[PDB]
């Protein structure tokens, strides 16, 4: 709370108004008296804060420290000019100071609004999520019945494609008797259908891999890995092989094939992957991943790879 | 510890039919029975109730604990415990139950297991958590010549010796790693080696033993198929340092060459694959 | 506020200005006149009383500095240390005879001493004047930048429509071919609504057409890859990577794969094909590329890069790779 | 001599004798039995003896003080202290040492053993009875072979020429016993140098030789390196186990007369694999590819003799 | 400190250092001084009746050389010494116990080149006579090197590789900024003014000079000779769209050059993921011409992409 | 610090060290001294009635050997010792607990090459008799070495490797500047006047001599023997396009030499990035001929190309 309350204030002090805006996904400050908000409609909206003390080097830098200190980190204009932390409510914050930013009077701050809502899968249908698909009714059945059976599916796309929004909805299809264990860095997933579950969160000295490793020791029926980003991918790979009921996850890729390539790469980055050939890894995944849903830049499915 | 242990989990470490105890730092204790289902318990009216820690109770049973910032919040802690099975079904039970029914060579495999094991063949049983892996290998232990000198290596006494007199149990944990026990094991003149479960580095050591021309070995691991077992074995093997110059295809193939059979059990405690070597 | 932003900065600035004086002075002492000349791109000294200036017209102009104390072993050596000490480095005639640093304003400086240089009284210095003059694209057309091309008007439309659509283009060539000046110009064609994030070690790019952007700079313990990693966490719509040089290339590779809007960058190559080869080699140098086959990488790039503009030694495009 | 070996023969006995007693105290009778190869105690009032015939013989020592936690534990320390080691129920629960006469002893205490009153001890009684190779023939060692008379000629003539042979098999397959007998075929003029950690090899046919032994701070690798500097004609490396392998590999390429040795493997092919893997464990093998190593060996080893679970040859490989 | 040396130097090797067309002066601690003339013949000289060559006088010179480069030379931890004469020439001195005995001192001086044979000479000598396209190659070399093409000259040790690339340097536009990388000053700049020589050895590798070279804005790169890892870096340079490159290596043919290049490249760490056929093909594609010289200082092959 | 040794040495092995045509003297801590004659036969000698061979007298000699090379030998951390006698000959000493027991001391001493037989002698003795191309090789050796090819002579300890290379030195043009590197003066220069001998040992390693060697402008380099890291250095030299090189190492075949060369090369730090096949292939490439001598001082292999 002590490392907290002070942050809560600075936060509201600078981005109080913005964080209250609806249908937003990103608030950026480019150390230039302008706050930019990215709305789900995908349009960026600029705001002049010139006449605001809250956005003064001191007030800003205060907020900066309040963020670093909150996650037991530090930010300076020397060895630690770049910082990744979170706001009191979890929202991820990216802060950059000189000399990485252009100059002496420039401070960069970026915040991702984890879109808190949960649509019903049905909603996706009503909206024509699978309308680009030539097998609209096939996929739809595939998703519902596959996930229910316990297949390994992956949802991917670019930043702001709704990947997460989607996997949250398709969770309905998971037997409610299932013990789910999720692994996120920011509480986004919601358990509207299952009662037996446990949420795991990484960050700081705790890596996603740590969570994964502990997940395996908590006897879960389903594992949902919010997103793949680096070394964890390798671990994810082992999990797939260790004959586990079913798995759900997301990652940034531009297609079924890219996702594979991208997985192999993330996996290689891990130590224990020093002796594994590349085609080894790729083929490994291609072998275990049951389906991959890719979402285009218009929150629409443009790819439903199976088998 | 015995006190804190029996304080928090005194009424659960008794229960009925169980294998896992789990506290999600949310006023509720979940226990996994061998039937396969979870049982939830409300412990709201209980005062009894380096952020990641892997330990054991005072009785050996493994303890998995995680504190925040790893768990969700500041008022959330994560705890799990590895509740074993302590009942040695006679292999015939497995047959009576239809353990081999899914197999299209039901009677062939069943003879394979019994004769293979007696012969001293390298077998492996695998599946998902709570598939009865350990329950199974325990019962197939009869088929080992009673004159055999058995050496097991487990972190939690689960295996039982109902048919052998000449044996020694080895347990790891803490500063002592499975690999340690395995290396000692090799120095104890065994006839049969039972490695309760492969999980990490040891896999490499196991590999070498396989190669060191030994009588026969038994073990389990988590995989979803004969093929996955192999892949899985190679990965675990690589994690060890001494495996820095060994190529991947090298490892897998090495295993594919030394393992004689592999029994995979599905989520229904039923065999859906019985693999036999052909290379 | 400035009252504060001043007060806030006040001490710090002073301390910075202090540390730089030694250099700022040595710098102007020796290359004052030279650094002032217009349309230059390189100032070189070969430890022989003559200073060489390379003008954008591509011609080298020699200058006799025989009658100049500034160019004396001691004075020169002084400047040499001022540069090393400026980037917390050291330069000697032993374990550290070769030095890569920068001048007070960012320009990169290369200094070599004996025994790497020919002899005892020979000091080598080379300075790179950075792209400090923006040019709207029209200029390039007027000058016949696409004249050597057999599809002059085709490429031109490709660059304009391709960059606007969000394609991955790369501008390459030799050192001093106008790579950076060119890409800067083609930035107009990016939708002004886009949020751009650049990464360079010296502020050359200029944002004449966009208002929502952030500039990232590396050097010291902060590597380009660090900025790249952070860039990703800043929600950009476009990423302009000044120039690919080593490991970052791998990271760049992944970004291309991670389905990002579009990307701009420059590297040194002699052709579309050389660029590819070159990328793969730079990528392999990264640890996390230890399991990726060569032809894997190359083919990886060949598949993601949309177009490649190569510029010859006469600031003219002699190759425009598409598809 | 005496006045010169009295300061050492004094120390060595005021730490050895204690053990000699404890040893005979618990395993006196057992260590006296003939044709045995292993004595095991599983902390359960029963002593198990493994006879060469391969059968285990159990012995009730329930009514024996010698086998009491204190008496046993005493024996345990006598063993650790003998090789300047320590054994406890903490950081050092597992112990590998030797008896006064050399036999290797393996001891394990709680918490590695099952419980508080459980102490594990295993003694590898080294073999030691040389048959003239002919005995091996009379017994049908080469009977499972389809080229019985070919191999026999190969071993005899090959070893005499100075070929690189390896005899492998499981623990207690007679590996050593066999290589000792095939030593006949090595010209008696040859200068032989052996390297074992326990004197098993016997020189019945050669006079010019030197026995090297390792253990403690001295590794097989050290003996090997010294061996190379003692101008040998034949080298006999009792058994390969870990890094030495790599060193063994260099020797084979360092061109010299011939080499004999043994290792645990289940076949000609397993031998090779095995060799490569052991070689890798050596630092200096950090830049050598795996296939590199394997192929190197396959290139230098002239023949490999594998012995099955029944002390019979079931494989006779030969540069092909 | 310098002066002292200048005296000792002239005292012992005064006459020798004055001889023309020499490249090496060696003393083997045995009253004989040996001079290596460019014609390649060794000329021995009896200095028996010379006090300059007495253990003390010699040893004096030895220290004067060590002390000159702030080094030390003794018959203990520092018996081997590498230093230079006042004028720069490199001196190699060795004392007991490295030398055979107590009264033996070894000294070797390397004289840098400074003469360039005009290309014309080569022609007059029939350097291209064995070639079936004598006049074509000749035009190729002159016009190619002027346009900026990657050429390699190869042959056996002592085939005049270096001597030949030096001569072909004329054809390089005089306005070019050249940068060479040798470990021994052989190349001479008769035709260019804007240039800079880089030398390796010791903790500084050729690859280091190459890397610095690339940050010095050269127009032309002259790499004295390819031998090991640098080969890989060299490869990168070629792909990095560089105006033109000149270099030499030991090979017995256009084809061997290539193989040889690929192998020297593989020896570099960063070449761990590059296939072999990958490398060779890479080169075959970048190199424009290869000139092979036979054991009789004559061109027996003139490959042209 | 030398005189005490000279005494113990002559004390125990005085007579033995005097015998002619021997190559090894071994003592197996058993009152018997064994001598290996060049004819390859071992000759045993009973020294039971000799105090020189008493644990104390022996142990004394042992220490004199350790102390001579600033080393130590005991029956604890230093039971194994590699040193040399006053004249250079290498001595190997082993004490309990490495030797079989308390009263066992092992000692072995190599009799370096001293006598030089001219090449003709080797022919008269049928050195190339086991060769199917007796007259081809002989011509190969003579014309190759004269041309300046990289040859290697290998075999077992005491196979005459050194004696042989010494004899084949005739064929090197007498105008050549030869530079050898040994740790014991064995090589002789009966045909060349311009040469310098380099010797290593102590703080000076062969690699050091090798590095200086390269700065002494030699025409030919004779590397007494390859044994560990220098091998890498040797490799570079091979690559650095040098006139010709002669050397010996213990291998059992042409192929073994190669493998053996790559392993030794790997032991050097700078070879941390070079793949194994990279090195081997590097050698295979450069080495022109390898002469292997069997345990009967006879050539049983004459690899070429």
């Amino acid at each position: 709370e002590a490392a907290l309350n002070p942050l809560r204030h600075a936060t509201e002090e600078l981005f109080g108004d913005f964080l209250k805006m609806e249908n937003i996904t990103e608030i950026c400050y480019n150390g230039n008296k302008v706050v930019w908000v990215l709305k789900n409609n995908g349009e960026w909206q600029p705001f002049d804060v010139r006449d605001r003390k809250a956005f003064s080097l001191s007030r800003l830098m205060h907020f900066a420290r309040c963020c670093a200190s909150f996650k037991k980190k530090t930010i300076d204009n020397y060895e630690n000019p770049i910082l990744s932390s979170n706001l009191a409510n979890g929202e991820r914050v990216q802060i950059v100071l000189s000399p990485v930013t252009v100059n002496d009077e420039t401070i960069s701050i970026s915040i991702r609004i984890p879109s808190k809502t949960t649509y019903p899968h049905s909603f996706f249908e009503e909206q024509g999520f699978y309308n680009l698909l030539d097998n609209k009714e096939q996929a739809i059945s595939a998703i519902k019945d596959g996930i229910a059976i316990g297949k390994n599916v992956i949802v991917c796309g670019g930043t702001g494609s709704g990947k997460t929004t989607y996997i949250k909805s398709i969770m309905e299809f998971i037997p409610k008797e299932e013990r789910i264990i999720s692994i996120e860095d920011t509480e986004e997933i919601v358990f509207k259908h299952h009662k037996n579950y446990t949420q795991l969160f990484f960050g700081g000295n705790i890596t996603s891999a740590d969570c994964l490793k502990s997940c395996l020791r908590m006897r879960p029926d389903r594992i949902i890995l919010g997103e793949l980003r680096s070394s964890e991918a390798y671990d994810f790979y082992n999990v797939l092989c260790s004959g586990h009921k079913g798995t759900l996850t997301t990652l940034h890729a531009g297609s079924s094939e890219e996702a594979f390539i991208r997985l192999a790469n993330m996996s290689s980055s891990n130590s224990a992957a020093r002796n594994i050939k590349f085609e080894s890894l790729i083929e490994g995944f291609k072998d275990l991943i049951d389906m991959i849903v890719h979402i285009n830049h218009h929150k629409q499915c443009d790819e439903f790879y199976i088998k």
